[PDB]
């Protein structure tokens, strides 16, 4: 041990270390400074960057044996405070530049040692010095941050006063539509919001602390496990296993569609009988920390017999496969498509038609805070898990028959969480709390590190894809053939949903009066299928947009030309048969068609014999909703001081589920003339709030939001005065009035796609948007450099501005990811940030440019749609349209390594 004297954001500490020790840890745990956020603790986030003697160094990677006696750290909790904000902070907050807040305190200790080094830097100097520093973001696209500190350093300069870096309400009152901050944007800024791992610091002595015993091969029958040395290791508490458990030990899918051969109780909690994936959990070791616990946790012998494993869609789907759950096919679900006549005789005599082959694989959410959950017993005796769920009653009913629990014996709460982008709609760590805090009676907590993240949570699941369309010389579509294969890995959760996304979205946005496809479900022994942002889109549309291109360059037709000869018009209808609710395609497109032509100017006219410039467009479609005629609630209630809480289970992923309630009460308010800031939001608990439903289809600014206007104007009806004006809190209590009033709403027209044909009307409100992507490709190296992305997009009426657009930077983002650096294909070579191919700031261009073109939706709340997931739709397919225009050559598979395209150039 060395005692070590430091000044810690000015104040001089005394310090006892390890010399070995990471000042991550010592800042987090000694210092109790949870403002230095960790993430992949590997050098490759900036999540935990502090200032050390006036360099921005990562915390998790530097030993206290690197902080000189004397030195000067800073972290978020020096920057400043909330009631004493500093520049950065607050331009933060007024840019938006904190979604889910996990990055930000890094990002602005990192850029105040910037400015403290290049007061008045370029934007080239803010993106260079966040690449060089590895300040990772995933929910914003990093334009809003790099906005953030040119802003801040106007005002440091003295160039700009420090109040203009303060939100200044439009003077009318309405933050509808406006650049309102969000409520939890301080809190983010000053580290003084507790996610899941920092709550674990804080819990008390006596919580045990877990370690997942977790399979090294992917397939097996398991024989036995050994805890005996690990019993004796220090610190170690017990071991649990599927013995522990209480009630089936088994997830249930829940809604698994009946036409599914499986019956949907295929996943464990703990394992078993056999390992289905590597990284499959088959115990818990229970310790006095997470160190203690992983230690042991390597010293549990788990006896196995290794299954040959099926690693793809199409090696499992073999006619000769083994069955990796005995009893079930493993091609366990199909959905057809079924739409007009008969699509050979159509293909046969058309004028024109196209095929392609095309697949986009195992593409991993790479949220910067990895999972992590606890749980405990409540002194009333009901067991309660705190976890990253985004759909907490959904997943309370998916795992209490099996960790042996009923409904009023188990309460779900959603943690503010550092991003999900849908690997959260399914359980992960849940049951494995419930399990060891039942067993142990003790709280326990479980934090997984980014190998873990990355190998044990679920992934978007792999599409092998053949579209077909035939069409006129004109370029009308006529019909359309589709079949798609969906690697699921080995839990069925949602497996079936997914695969019928593609009979709703492959071909979506034009009018396609004939259609004949199949969708198969396979289960495989890769990772486990969970919700990735866009949801079937992301997979069926790269398919369609691709193809569209093909179609345009057989026809030798532009490309933007044929989409708007086919895109939705009054009397057309989708896929499943349904009318578009508004016709926003062809004014998206006449908005862009000149910014197209410029941009195909400008690529002609900069193209260099090795460096080629190109421009491609798509179009994206998505459902704002659950299938069919989904449904939340809200309560909206006036407390005794005169502030109204909304109460809703809303779950925050980070996209702003917070300024989404306060921005839609306070709309439904405006008659009774309520401030902002009296508006309050309940965080997601299944015994306190509301079935609201999983933040998950793009649905809660739609289905909440609508509950939420209703909710409020019924608390209207229930304070109005009769013949005019309000009565206070007093008033109606001495009335004895209620004054927490419950609002419903219901997408009373849809209806779920049919199991026979896939037609139906399953979402009442679509979100709908065409992409430009400008790339320049090196043909020596195939690299592509994404230089603009361009969205057109149809929200219906923004609920905030701060809110959206962040949203679709943040997607064009995950974007420019799918398809050019992003899988999770190899256990190893992926389970890291880098190594499965994260955009740092530099991948992802500084033009990233938002047109709204809002049509106002018959069913949305003021006419709002949802955005969530619009801009991940397909923008994969305008980069991979564009390197097709920039090089003649199209990749089929993504994503578009370097390799690959010069594979393709050199064909
Ligand atoms: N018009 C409009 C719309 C919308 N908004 C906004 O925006 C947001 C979003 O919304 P939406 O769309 O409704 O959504 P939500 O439901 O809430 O959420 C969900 C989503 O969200 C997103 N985003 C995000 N972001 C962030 N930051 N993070 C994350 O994680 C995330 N995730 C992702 C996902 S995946 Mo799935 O589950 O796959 O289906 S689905 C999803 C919010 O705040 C709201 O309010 C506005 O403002 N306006
Ligand atoms: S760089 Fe330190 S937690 Fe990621
Ligand atoms: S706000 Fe940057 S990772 Fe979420
Ligand atoms: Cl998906
Ligand atoms: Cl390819
Ligand atoms: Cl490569
Ligand atoms: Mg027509
Ligand atoms: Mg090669």
């Amino acid at each position: 041990m060395i005692q070590k004297v430091i000044t810690v954001n000015g104040i001089e500490q005394n310090l006892f270390v390890d010399a070995e020790a990471l000042l991550s840890d010592v800042l987090r745990q000694q210092l109790g400074l949870t403002g230095v956020k960790v993430g992949c603790e590997q050098g490759q986030c900036g999540a935990c960057s502090v200032i050390l003697d006036g360099k921005v160094v990562r915390a998790c990677v530097t030993k206290m044996k690197r902080v000189a006696d004397g030195a000067q750290i800073t972290t978020i909790e020096g920057v400043g405070q909330p009631e004493n904000l500093h520049p950065l902070q607050k331009a933060w907050v007024l840019h938006g530049g904190a979604q889910c807040g996990f990055c930000s305190p890094g990002f602005i200790v990192s850029a105040k040692g910037l400015l403290d080094t290049n007061a008045d830097p370029s934007r080239e100097d803010v993106r260079d010095w966040f690449q060089k520093h590895r300040n990772a973001c995933r929910c914003t696209g990093y334009k809003p941050l790099v906005d953030a500190v040119m802003d801040a350093a106007a005002v440091i300069n003295g160039k700009k006063p420090e109040t203009d870096l303060e939100f200044k309400m439009p003077a009318d009152g309405r933050i509808w539509g406006s650049k309102y901050p969000r409520p939890t944007a301080v809190a983010k800024v000053t580290g003084t919001l507790d996610y899941g791992a920092d709550l674990g610091l804080k819990m008390p002595a006596g919580t045990l602390h877990l370690a997942m015993v977790q399979a090294k091969v992917s397939h097996a029958n398991i024989k036995g496990i050994d805890t005996s040395e690990a019993l004796t290791m220090p610190g170690v508490h017990s071991v649990i296993t599927h013995k522990d458990v209480k009630g089936k030990n088994r997830i249930t899918g829940l809604i698994t569609f009946p036409t599914n051969k499986g019956d949907g109780w295929d996943r464990p909690i703990l394992c078993d009988e056999k390992v289905f994936q590597y990284g499959d959990c088959i115990a818990l070791v229970c310790a006095d920390s997470e160190a203690n616990a992983r230690a042991a946790a390597e010293k549990v012998k788990v006896d196995l017999e290794e299954l040959p494993a099926y690693m793809s869609g199409p090696a499992a789907a073999a006619e000769d496969a083994i069955e990796i759950h005995p009893g079930t096919p493993n091609v366990y679900f199909e959905q057809p498509i079924v739409k007009g006549e008969d699509t050979g005789p159509i293909f046969a005599s058309a004028d024109v038609t196209v095929e392609g082959d095309f697949y986009v694989g195992r593409q991993p959410h790479m949220p910067i805070e990895p999972d992590v959950a606890f749980a405990y017993m409540g002194d009333d005796g009901k067991c309660y898990i705190h976890s990253k769920s985004i759909g907490v009653h959904l997943h309370l009913y998916m795992i209490a028959p099996g960790v042996g629990l009923e409904p009023d014996q188990l309460v779900l709460v959603a943690n503010p969480m550092g991003g999900t982008f849908g690997y959260k709609f399914s359980p992960t760590s849940e049951a494995l709390v419930a399990v060891a805090a039942m067993a142990t009676g003790r709280p326990v907590h479980l934090r997984y590190n980014y190998q873990q993240q990355q190998q044990y949570t679920g992934k978007r699941s792999p599409w092998e894809m053949n579209v077909k369309f035939a069409a006129k010389k004109d370029g009308t579509l006529l019909a359309m053939e589709s079949d798609w294969l969906v690697d699921h890995g080995p839990y069925s959760e949602f497996g079936d949903l997914l695969t019928l996304r593609g009979a709703q979205f492959i071909g979506a946005g034009y009018n396609i009066p004939n259609i004949r496809g199949l969708g198969r479900t396979v289960a495989t022994n890769h990772v486990w299928g969970s919700a990735f942002r866009g949801y079937g889109a992301p997979q069926s549309m790269f398919a369609s947009e691709c193809l569209m291109d093909m179609l345009a360059e057989k026809l030798g037709m532009d490309p933007l030309e044929l989409r708007y000869k086919n895109a939705y018009r009054p009397g057309d209808t989708n896929p499943t048969g349904q009318e578009p609710e508004v016709f926003s395609l062809p004014d998206m497109i006449d908005q862009l068609r000149p910014k197209y032509q410029a941009a195909l100017e400008k690529a002609q006219k900069e193209s260099t014999a090795t460096h080629k410039k190109g421009v491609g467009i798509s179009i994206g479609v998505y459902g704002s909703g659950l299938d069919g005629p989904d449904a939340s609630e809200a309560w909206a209630e006036l407390n005794a001081d005169g502030t109204i809480t909304v109460h809703t289970a809303w779950e925050d992923h980070g996209q702003g589920a917070d300024i989404g309630c306060v921005g839609t009460a306070h709309e439904a308010l405006r008659p009774m003339g309520v401030a902002p800031e009296k508006i309050k939001f309940t965080w997601p608990n299944t015994a306190t709030t509301p079935n609201s439903g999983p933040s998950g289809g793009s649905r809660q600014q739609v289905m909440t939001g609508n509950a939420i206007r209703v909710a409020c104007e019924n608390l209207l009806k229930a304070c109005e005065k009769p013949g005019g004006g309000y009565y206070t809190y007093d008033e109606l209590k001495a009335a004895d009035k209620p004054t927490k009033i419950t609002g419903n709403w219901t997408a009373s027209g849809a209806t779920h796609c049919d199991a026979v044909t896939g037609l139906g009307k399953p979402f009442v409100v679509y979100m709908y948007g065409v992409f430009m992507a400008e790339v320049t490709v090196d043909v020596a190296t195939g690299q592509t450099t994404v230089d603009g992305m361009t969205l057109m997009a149809d929200l219906g009426s923004l609920c905030n501005q701060l809110a959206t657009d962040g949203q679709i930077y943040g997607g064009l983002a995950q974007g420019i990811g799918l398809a050019l650096s992003e899988d999770f294909e190899d256990i190893k070579k992926h389970a890291t940030l880098v190594g499965a191919g994260f955009p740092f700031i530099k991948q992802i261009p500084d033009k990233l440019d938002i047109v709204y073109v809002n049509h106002p939706r018959p069913d949305g709340p003021f006419g709002a749609s949802g955005v969530g997931e619009l801009p991940l739709t397909s923008p994969h397919a305008a980069i991979i349209n564009a390197i097709k225009s920039a090089t003649g050559v199209r990749i089929y598979r993504l994503p578009a390594y370097p390799e690959k395209v010069l594979e393709a150039l050199k064909a």
